[PDB]
DNA sequence: TGGGGTCAGAGTTCAAT
DNA sequence: ATTGAACTCTGACCCCA
């Protein structure tokens, strides 16, 4: 699949589970790497609009099926 | 099989020696790598950071070190096909 | 075996915002 | 600080004698 399944935005492959893209790929990354918790609860979530909601963006990648546990430790 | 031993380097499951030693397959294709491409690392902190499987790729020149002194052996390292 | 190889999916960088 | 396009590294899983 070439379709990110958070976004839609093309995709890049699988990554933490989930066909996504590198943005929904390196926003899940930094969310996890920092603990970060965002405060929005159901926004459109698409290419255009996928910055505008932190919290919901957050919440769609864990919906699709993204797995906090692949992010691994910073080198 | 995996029963039988653990990586010497990092406690990571080991089918078997790699150039010279117990390891597992990441500490295999990393001192593999290392020596084909003559990689030199630094370390950011002490020279003494821990390696084990969580940890292992945090720090590039203590892997390498422990490497060396489990007793990975760089001449077991062939040229590449 | 214990040498070899691959490449998906982890990683990182850094210009643009 | 944050984003994301475009890179590098890793290691599970193969191939052989
Ligand atoms: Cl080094
Ligand atoms: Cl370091
Ligand atoms: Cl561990
Ligand atoms: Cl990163
Ligand atoms: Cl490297
Ligand atoms: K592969
Ligand atoms: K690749
Ligand atoms: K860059
Ligand atoms: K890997
Ligand atoms: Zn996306
Ligand atoms: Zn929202
Ligand atoms: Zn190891
Ligand atoms: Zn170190």
């Amino acid at each position: 699949k070439h379709i990110c399944a958070i976004c839609g935005d093309r995709s890049s492959g699988k990554h933490y589970g989930v066909y996504s893209c590198e943005g929904c790929k390196g926003f899940f990354k930094r969310t996890v790497r920092k603990d970060l918790t965002y405060t929005c609860k159901d926004c459109l979530i698409d290419k255009r609009q996928r910055n505008r909601c932190q919290y919901c963006r957050y919440q769609k990648c864990l919906a699709m099926g993204m797995k906090r546990e692949a992010v691994q430790e910073e080198r």
